[PDB]
């Protein structure tokens, strides 16, 4: 229960990717993920991006942290690390320092001791560690409610969040498009199964993102969204 070196740690946390049960030991300037298996140093200077997703189920929250550079495990390349959490865990936190270095190095944000949702506790230590916002949805709302639409990627199902400059992805594989990014969307006809549409995203760069087998109730809230955030729709005819 002592952190030692560090200033405080996050134990058995539920990541997705990488895929396992971690340990995040917060440091200065870097903080230590911590596998059974594998261990990586993350610097803060390499941290992107940072979401707080609040998962379809009502139940859950997803914290993603985007990394340039990834990180590395043999050929494999890590873009992101994705936790998991219950809205219901909580966790009490005492950081491993004395009340005036607290008050010295986060300026109000933390305290020495400190209660809440563990997805809150993570989000505000990393928010004070970082100089990226929490990223979180906007005013998107989807046919049922939902801040996300459900959506295949590549060979698998997940969950595509409409944000307020970019789209998210989450979470095998995660992908996060910025807005300045797109060169043009294109609504698609599903070949998979009546009743459904694909959703085509082109980068400038040069670069195509399918997110496909959206129920078709979805098209309009999608359809407007992206008109208001002025992406182009090419084509409108056809």
């Amino acid at each position: 229960q002592a952190t030692g070196d560090a200033i405080c740690i996050f134990r058995e946390l539920q990541c997705l990717t990488p895929r396992g049960r971690y340990d995040i030991r917060i440091y200065p300037t870097f903080l230590h993920l911590h596998g059974k298996t594998f261990d990586y140093k993350i610097p803060y200077t390499t941290v992107l991006r940072l979401f707080l997703l609040p998962h379809k189920d009502q139940r859950q929250m997803f914290f993603v942290i985007s990394l340039d550079p990834p990180i590395k495990q043999g050929q494999t390349r890590y873009h992101f690390l994705i936790l998991l959490f219950s809205k219901d865990e909580d966790i009490s936190l005492t950081l491993n320092m004395n009340e005036e270095e607290v008050e010295k190095r986060f300026e109000g944000r933390l305290t020495k001791n400190m209660s809440g949702s563990l997805y809150e506790m993570v989000s505000r230590v990393m928010k004070a560690l970082v100089n990226r916002k929490i990223t979180v949805p906007g005013n998107f709302q989807g046919h049922s409610g939902a801040q996300c639409i459900t959506c295949s990627y590549k060979a698998s199902s997940g969950l595509l969040y409409p944000l307020e400059r970019g789209f998210i992805y989450v979470h095998k594989p995660p992908v996060h498009i910025r807005f300045d990014e797109i060169s043009f969307v294109n609504f698609a006809r599903g070949t998979t199964t009546t009743r459904s549409f694909d959703f085509e995203i082109e980068t400038k760069q040069g670069t195509q993102y399918t997110f496909s087998s959206i129920e078709r109730e979805e098209y309009g809230k999608l359809f407007d969204f992206v008109n208001a955030k002025k992406l182009n729709i090419k084509n409108r005819g056809l």
